[PDB]
């Protein structure tokens, strides 16, 4: 009877994190209007069981469309990188439809993602409380805000150094302005963040000071797969043949297409390691591999095209490593399932995520050269040490300990969020 | 706000399972009146975080008391077996106070344990829906109800055979309960503290046996955060090698005989395993040189121990248990193989369940029904000291992984059933 409209950013990782939060809120008696573009809603629907049909309603947000930019392309998932400016521009023009949705549905609360300036603002003009759910980690945000207040001083609690490659406009201009966003309401005085104290507790305390905001951990939000084959049955038979802890899963996410040069280094490092591997290779919605590489690999390697059951593969006992771009959800999934990460970060928050994995001791990062390039030798050495020869038992011990901590978490994970939301509603009700 | 009054039986294990269910219900916006005797309410209160103070309220049930049978004895936890007659009798006399509580609180729903026949009768008189929560396993009940309808036919899905020792007032009441009638939505469904991976077939059979919907809510395992008592135990365990130590406990309601204790002690000593043994005495023992010989390998804790914390310690590789249900659930959740030494009541069935599942082993009693030191020593060496029963250790890890993987969906079926029955019975 208390309704919440949830608005993820367009992007599969954001959609997944919001959906898991939606399920918890639905179980706690909130009615959820889960709002996204049709293609994203369709992509995420397999993960919502029929049990939620009454409580979580999928609500379509309409973006401007054209015959060459139809609604199927209204997502970052597999989007050609050049079409990305159109996606932000079309999303920029979806505010009027969003306003119509809010006026009609009249939700008691809005939970919104961090790439929609208009979303809280539209909610505000209709006197609807709104709260920010940040689907990614704490470490990156605190590192972003720390220079503002301390241009000369050292970042506390970490020895991480950003590589010069990442250290080196319209979105950047937008992000900087967002650092100085004001708050005169209860709803904007707290944020929900998809992390947990055993990994980021010090950073969460620091972030709250930097923001003057309550920081509520609600994570990690890891989707647990069930018993349609998206190729698992074929893959499960292949994995069953392998030795325990002998295989690496290779993925670079739902939004990034590695360069021909980058994938050459990844493939050569994979071949030199002599590891088993399942590599998901994607093309905008082999010809990108070194010649003879898949033949030289033979049955040691399997390439899955387009999409793979990532969570299921990570849970298989043959999997001993995750060569990953270190997108937050993949990092959270690997930690939940106890698979050590061999980090190959690409852009955005991923280098920060790789550093976090490295200090925690659960995984390792393949360092780039001074010119910012992937190194096949570094890729080969880490897979040999972590997976093939298992000379990094410290990393494997830390990963298992971390998994046990994460598995140990129960429904208390959401208690602080529930208490804050109830306060939010009671306060804003009086001031309308 | 929908209000539920929960009435566990007076055993600590029943209190623990009810409290975990109460937390699940509280998080789903039900107000909980948690009702039991003062001694029991005080006993479990440390496991209830302060955040639940608003949503879970402890409501005292008064049993008749005398100077020699004071309220601190109104529990089966540590009770002298010679006072069980008095405990059951006083419990029966508390029915009038229960009615006064229900009349005042007027809960929307009563969740009652399967040991209090007056509780559903008081509830029916006050027009309060009441649903049965069974804290223990499915297997024992289906095993109890199968001969009624199928004499001359063996139990359909198990190769378990009860030992003669166990085949050799309460039973009279229990037998009548098998035929109790249901004419209401509240009695048409029962919540049980189990999970289909271990008892799925038995649940389906029990549903037919009872003509009732069986809703699994388990396993309900308390995950821990004396408080300083662990500090001494943790230091000792930290010196041990990984998976080198057995925890030994026989529960809150049974005191093994001197002969039983000696067989267990000699089995431990011969095995040469590291061990933590909780030895307790009734409210208000070992071979002569046992501890001296054991030395650093052996530690005895008196009265009560932090079972869950010890079981999660990496040094712990085995649990010698009496096989009470909650202890079995905890061992499976934490991946510790059970070395079963069942004593009485439902424990033999639970031990048989553990063995067939493959997560643990059962120490067999001799033809006269006695504990055998040789059997105890053999199993511990096979499972803990010399890990030759790797099939058992593998199955235990798999089971813990299954249990740890379970999430909030565990309670969806219960919540739907409660919603339905309340709406149905409201109309009448
Ligand atoms: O455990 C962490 C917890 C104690 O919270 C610490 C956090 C709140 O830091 C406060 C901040 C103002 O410190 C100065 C901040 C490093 O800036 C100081 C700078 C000079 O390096
Ligand atoms: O072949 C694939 C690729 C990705 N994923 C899932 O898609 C999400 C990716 O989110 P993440 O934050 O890891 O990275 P992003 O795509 O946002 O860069 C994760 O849940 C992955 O498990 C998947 O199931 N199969
Ligand atoms: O020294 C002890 C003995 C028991 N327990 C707890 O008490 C419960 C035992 O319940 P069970 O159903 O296994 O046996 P019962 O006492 O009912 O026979 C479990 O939570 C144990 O972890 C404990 O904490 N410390």
């Amino acid at each position: 009877t208390t309704t919440i409209l949830m608005l993820p950013w367009l992007g599969y990782g954001h959609l997944s994190a919001f959906l898991e939060l939606a399920k918890s809120l639905s179980r706690r008696n909130f009615h959820i209007y889960f709002c996204s573009t049709s293609v994203n809603l369709d992509a995420i629907k397999p993960k919502l069981p029929s049990s939620f049909s009454d409580s979580i309603q999928f609500v379509e947000l309409h973006l401007p469309s054209s015959p060459e930019f139809p609604p199927h392309l209204h997502t970052t998932n597999g989007l050609p990188p050049t079409l990305m400016p159109a996606l932000h521009q079309a999303f920029s023009m979806a505010a009027q439809h969003f306003e119509s949705i809010l006026q009609t549905l009249a939700p008691h609360l809005l939970i919104y993602d961090s790439l929609q300036p208009w979303a809280p603002r539209v909610a505000s003009s209709l006197k609807i409380p709104a709260i920010n759910f940040n689907t990614t980690g704490v470490f990156v945000i605190s590192q972003g805000l720390h220079p503002i207040h301390y241009p000369h001083s050292k970042f506390p609690f970490s020895e991480f150094v950003l590589h010069n490659h990442w250290k080196a406009s319209t979105e950047r201009t937008r992000k900087r302005g967002e650092a100085f966003l004001y708050c005169l309401h209860a709803s904007c005085s707290v944020i929900l963040i998809n992390s947990f104290r055993e990994l980021e507790g010090k950073y969460m305390d620091y972030l709250s000071v930097l923001l003057n905001k309550k920081v509520v951990p609600v994570g990690p939000l890891v989707y647990e797969p069930n018993q349609e084959d998206e190729g698992y049955s074929s893959i499960k038979n292949w994995l069953d043949k392998k030795e325990p802890s002998s295989t690496v899963f290779v993925s670079f996410g739902s939004e990034y297409f590695p360069s021909k040069e980058e994938m050459e280094e990844i493939a050569h490092g994979l071949e030199a390691s002599e590891v088993n591997f399942i590599w998901v290779v994607r093309f905008p919605q082999e010809d990108a591999l070194p010649k003879g590489f898949l033949e030289r690999a033979g049955e040691r390697g399997m390439v899955v095209k387009g999409w793979a059951p990532q969570a299921k593969i990570l849970k298989h006992w043959s999997t001993g490593g995750f060569v990953s771009h270190c997108g937050w959800n993949s990092v959270m999934e690997s930690m939940m399932f106890g698979v050590p990460i061999i980090g190959v970060p690409m852009h955005v928050d991923q280098p920060f995520n790789a550093g976090l994995v490295e200090e925690a001791g659960v995984g390792v990062e393949a360092k780039r050269d001074p010119d910012g390039k992937i190194q096949r030798d570094e890729v080969a050495k880490l897979i040999k040490e972590v997976v093939v020869e298992k000379t990094r038992e410290d990393v494997r011990k830390k990963a298992r300990e971390m998994s046990e901590i994460l598995r140990s978490k129960g429904e208390e994970k959401f208690d602080e969020m529930v208490a804050e939301i109830s306060l939010l509603l009671k306060i804003e009700h009086h001031h309308h």
